[PDB]
């Protein structure tokens, strides 16, 4: 969308006792509360997708909010896996939920003064659901969560199968090593749709977005991007319906007649939610 720098962006090495390795984290200070920008399915080990494809850091510079971009975790869904991925030779078990909710916040608090509470989890595609799940089980840390083109009903119908195929295509990861067979309780535990009651109880402020598959001049005009957005939109519409039916009253639902499963649109939403996050996290 556009690079950015001249800005105070740091590259940190945060030890993960649970994963037995150091996790690289891109960071821009600016306030005690932060926006956790989670990556997509094809998360790389060099830079977080938001920095690679958008002016995210530049857009939140001097916003009164710090920006945290963890790096890595391809096809991890930012969850704690049952075991190492039985397929691509992963020699350790992904424990990203533990990292994001315990190890990383403790590190940032001790060394930089970033508050472990009152933050926002923002995810897209793969991590859209993850952000909502984090808010569902860790309300103190995440009173705010945004899901951009997320897959909000992972345990339903063919989603477990499709997620498995996508994970295999992205680094050869195995969904079975993550949450087990589709019949395993882990699938429902991490299903935003199923956890709506928790988001209601917590009074989580949620920002849910999803395009309809029709590209605009912003780009992302390709079959995969168009089909994926159109498909998951159905899940997002049902999430919205269920949220309301369950008593939900603190959400923003953006379902415009455009947008594909691509970065330009996720960046547009990141900008649009800035004021919303500022007012919710900084009163
Ligand atoms: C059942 C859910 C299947 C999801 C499959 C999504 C395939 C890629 S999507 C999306 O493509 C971008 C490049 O276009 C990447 O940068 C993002 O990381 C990635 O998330
Ligand atoms: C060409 C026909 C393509 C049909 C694609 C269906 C994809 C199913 S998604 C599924 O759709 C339901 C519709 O009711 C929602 O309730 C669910 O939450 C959502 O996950």
């Amino acid at each position: 969308m556009f690079s950015r720098p001249g800005l105070p962006v740091e590259y940190l090495q945060v030890p993960s006792a649970s994963m037995g390795r150091d996790i690289k984290v891109q960071f821009q200070g600016g306030g005690p509360h932060a926006v956790y920008l989670l990556d997509g399915l094809r998360a790389q080990d060099d830079y977080n997708g938001w920095d690679i494809n958008t002016p995210a850091f530049e857009e939140y510079y001097q916003s009164g909010l710090s920006v945290i971009m963890p790096v890595g975790g391809q096809s991890s869904f930012y969850t704690d896996w049952y075991q190492p991925s039985q397929s691509n030779g992963q020699n350790y078990t992904y424990k990203w939920e533990t990292f994001l909710t315990r190890e990383m916040p403790a590190w940032l608090q001790a060394n930089k003064g970033v508050s472990p509470t009152g933050n926002a989890a923002v995810g897209l595609s793969m991590s859209g659901g993850s952000a909502l799940i984090l808010a569902a089980y860790y309300p103190q840390q995440f009173p705010y969560a945004a899901s951009l083109s997320g897959f909000l009903n992972p345990s339903e119908g063919w989603w477990p199968t499709l997620i498995g195929l996508a994970m295999n295509d992205s680094g050869g990861y195995n969904a079975n090593s993550m949450w087990g067979p589709s019949s395993d309780p882990a699938w429902k535990r991490n299903d935003p749709m199923v956890q709506i009651p928790r988001l209601v109880a917590n009074n989580t402020r949620i920002w849910v977005y999803c395009g309809n598959g029709t590209p605009s001049d912003l780009g992302g005009d390709n079959i995969p991007a168009k089909f994926l957005e159109g498909l998951t939109l159905r899940t997002n519409q049902t999430f919205r319906d269920t949220y309301a039916a369950d008593g939900g009253r603190n959400g923003v639902f953006n379902f415009p007649p455009n947008g594909t499963h691509s970065w330009p649109y996720w960046n547009e939403q990141l900008v649009a939610m800035k004021a919303d996050i500022q007012h919710v996290l900084n009163g």
